[PDB]
C-alpha cells in the first residue's frame, strides 16, 4: 500500500497572481500551522482544467469564478462553495482606443473577440442576439490566461477580462509606450447583459463535496486560517503585499503591485457567500442555457465560524 | 445519476514553470497529447516539497522529481516509480559570489548561512561536512523553497545549493545588472564534494504513482510517445520550440529565461531512458545519507519507453 497523506491540495483558479495573497499569506505567516493543516497549494496550466479536477476529487479544494462552479455541478462534477475571495469584480470585454471598437456592441461585428477558456465566449454568443446580431458576425478566440497580452500583441482586437487584472496590464502598457492610459477600456458584460452586478465572475472558494463531508473540520479550520490572514492583509496591506513578494517573486513587480491596488476594493472582508449574487447568477445561468431551469445554487456558508454581516 | 467521471490525468511539474519543462508544455501546446487522446492536467507546486508525497500517495497522477526525491518518496512509503528522463545529470552545487569569503575549499563554509530548497539538500550539506572536519553545527541551514538565487543577491543568505543552468545563471545576470564580473557566480560542486563523479543525483525524472501505473499502462506508453515526440522536435528547432513556450508562458520570453535555456539544452536526455548505471550510484549514496534502507532497490523503468535504448 502507501503511507497517508494529510497534504490537502489546493488548486488555484488562475495563474499566482495579486488577489491571490489571503491564500499564500495564511501559509507563509504559519496560519495553516497554527491549525495543524499541512496545504499544498497548486497552480493551474490552464484554469479550464479546475473544476473537473476539483469536482471529480482528483483535488480537494481550489478557486473558480461564480458561473464556472454553478456549470461545474450543473455538468455532473459535484463542487460546492464554501465562501467568497473577490467579490463582483468588474469584468468585461476590454479593448484599446483607436481600434474601432467603440461603447456600442455593434462595433465588435467581425472583430477578433478573445476569451479565457470556455464560458466567455458562450457569454458573447448569448450578447449578440440581443444587438441585432449573431455568434457569426464575430471571430471568437480562445487565449487562456494570455488575452491582455494578446490584445497588446495585435493578435485579437479586443477581450474578456477583469478591471483590476486585465485592464491594468492594458493601462501600465500604454503608459509605457508613452500612450493615454485612458485608451485602455472596456464594454462591461454586465451592462451589456443588464445584470446590475458582475456577480458571475466573483471568485469563490469550492471545495469538492465528498471531501467536505469527510472532513468538516478541516474545511472549517482552513477558513479560520483564510480569514485571519485575510484580516491581517486588509488591515496591513503594504506589508502584507511585501511579504506575499518576497515568497513569489513575481508580485514584486510595479504591475503586480498595481493590480493588488486594483483587487483590494474587491476582496470579500467576511468570506460570506452573498445570498442575492448568487440568485442573480443562477437565473442568469440559465438564461445562457448551461443551468437547467430548476437548478439550486451550489454554495453554503455553514463552515464560516464568524457573524455574517 | 449526476456525477460524471473525469479523463484529465494530473501532472505536477517538480518546481515553478521553468525552461527545462518545456517538452511537457510543448506536447499540449503543439497537440501531440490530444493526437494520443490524452488529455492532460499540467499543474505547478507552489512548494516543491509536497510533490512526491502528492504523487506517491496517489492524490496526483504523474509528475517529475529529481532522482535522490524519488528514491526517497518510495523508500519512505510514497510509492513512486521513474518512468524515463527529462533533464540528465545537471552540474549541482553550492552556489556563492566570489569575494563573499567563500571559496573552493569546503572549510570557508564555516559559520555560513547556507541556503536549501525543501530538506534534501540540508541531508546532502550535513553527511559532507565530516568528510571536512566539520559538523552539521559549523554552519547555519536555511530552508528558501524556489528562491535560492534571489536571497544570495539579497545577501539574507552567505550561498545556497543550486543547479548551474538554472541558479548560477541567476547569480551570472544579475552580477552583470550591477557591473560586476559574471565570472564571479561561482559553485563548490555536489558530486565532487561527495565523490560522486556525476551529479545524476539531481537527474530530473519523469514519474508516476504505482497504482497509477499498474492500472493505466497505456496512457503511460502514450504519454511518454508524446513527450518524446515534443522531445525531438524542441532538440531539432530550438529556438522555435523555445518561442512556441513563451507565447503560452509568458515569464519564459525573458531575457534571462532564454539563457536559461540555452545552458539547460545540453542537458535534456535525447531518449528520456534511465540510465541504470546511474541509479546504483544514487541509490548507494542514499544509503550513505541514511534516507534509503540498506536493501533498497532502485524504484525506476524502462518499460514504458517505446523505441530502443541507443
Amino acid at each position: 500500500s502507501h503511507m497517508s497523506t494529510n497534504k490537502i491540495t489546493f488548486l488555484l483558479n488562475w495563474e499566482a497572481a495579486p488577489y491571490h495573497i489571503p491564500v499564500y499569506l495564511a501559509n507563509i505567516k504559519g496560519y495553516f500551522k497554527d491549525e495543524n493543516l499541512d496545504i499544498a497549494i497548486l497552480e493551474p496550466s490552464n484554469p479550464s482544467d479546475v473544476t473537473e479536477l476539483v469536482g471529480s476529487g482528483k483535488v480537494d479544494m481550489g478557486l473558480k469564478a461564480m458561473v464556472h462552479t454553478l456549470a461545474a455541478k450543473a455538468r455532473g462534477f459535484p463542487v460546492t462553495s464554501i465562501g467568497s475571495l473577490l467579490d463582483e469584480p468588474f469584468t468585461g470585454i476590454c479593448y484599446l482606443e483607436g481600434s474601432g471598437i467603440t461603447s456600442d456592441f455593434q462595433s465588435l461585428k467581425g472583430k477578433r473577440i478573445g476569451y479565457v477558456g470556455e464560458f466567455g465566449k458562450i457569454q458573447v454568443d448569448e450578447l449578440t442576439k440581443h444587438y441585432g446580431m449573431t455568434p457569426d458576425d464575430y471571430v471568437a478566440v480562445r487565449c487562456g490566461m494570455n488575452v491582455a497580452k494578446y490584445i497588446l500583441e495585435g493578435t485579437i482586437d479586443c477581450g474578456i477580462g477583469i478591471e483590476c487584472i486585465q485592464q491594468v496590464e492594458l493601462e501600465e502598457a500604454l503608459k509605457e509606450q508613452g500612450k493615454d492610459s485612458n485608451d485602455a477600456k472596456m464594454l462591461r458584460i454586465d451592462k451589456l447583459a443588464e445584470l446590475g452586478c458582475c456577480c458571475f465572475c466573483t471568485i469563490l472558494y469550492i471545495a469538492n463535496d465528498k471531501f467536505i463531508a469527510e472532513n468538516p473540520q478541516a474545511v472549517k479550520k482552513f477558513l479560520k486560517a483564510i480569514k485571519r490572514a485575510t484580516d491581517y492583509m486588509l488591515a496591513h496591506p503594504r506589508e502584507a503585499w511585501a511579504e506575499y513578494g518576497n515568497f513569489k517573486p513575481t508580485m514584486q513587480t510595479d504591475l503586480n503591485t498595481k493590480k493588488f491596488q486594483r483587487c483590494y476594493a474587491y476582496f470579500s472582508e467576511s468570506l460570506y457567500n452573498v445570498h442575492r449574487d448568487w440568485r442573480k447568477v443562477n437565473n442568469y445561468g440559465k438564461r445562457l442555457d448551461i443551468l437547467p431551469e430548476n437548478y439550486v445554487p451550489n454554495y453554503t456558508n455553514e463552515y464560516l465560524s464568524w457573524p455574517e454581516p
